[PDB]
């Protein structure tokens, strides 16, 4: 299934998922496709920060669902 | 001066600040206003993860500007 | 009515609202001033969480009663 | 160490714990030491729901902390 990721600045990429994936697996798709790692990265869904461990199935995130990217980098 | 702190939820507030206060200021005036606690939030600004020890101005944020806030229940 | 909905960290926001409003309603409401999506919402009533289905009369809930609000974490 | 666990129907319990114990190991120590079953209790500390596989040093909670406790409404 197909989900949109979005950054607060604007950038907007899609990504083949399953039900079943960890968001630390929707991780490493956004590095490779935007090549961030994932230790920078803080995924949410309805405005809650989202933990790696889990699926998408547990916070209910169905086909078409957006999730927000957001980055964390020290210094910046 | 004044600053907006927006959720991602559709929620926006409006808070009193001096571009002297630092992030972890704003958090505790948030709680004060919401009573969100400080260690649940995250403030964001230019798409990251504002940290605790910095300032408005460190991050050029000036009066009108706005910062989103997203929630952690870091466990 | 006018009801108060209170969080357990000092907040209190309150709320008209009629004896027939059943819960789900009642954290529409809370969504419109709040923010907070309905789903990640969990009512307080007399020690207890309000299932979804019921109205504010099934529990006696009055005039300026008192809710409290908890956020479920698993998916909220 | 000692913590107090409340409900907000306004009673009061004291616990012995130590800061490694998970939420669900507490969540034993109130069944057994109120009757309550764990799939029924909802622990809470500073708002948010804690998770049962967590232990009490991981969201800080130390000596005297208090926390609340919700019932599972299966009816009522």
């Amino acid at each position: 299934m197909q989900i949109f990721v979005k950054t607060l600045t604007g950038k907007t990429i899609t990504l083949e998922v399953e039900p079943s994936d960890t968001i630390e697996n929707v991780k490493a798709k956004i590095q490779d496709k935007e090549g961030i790692p994932p230790d920078q990265q803080r995924l949410i869904f309805a405005g809650k920060q989202l933990e790696d461990g889990r699926t998408l199935s547990d916070y209910n995130i169905q086909r078409e669902s957006t999730l927000h990217l957001v980055l964390r980098l020290r210094g910046g």
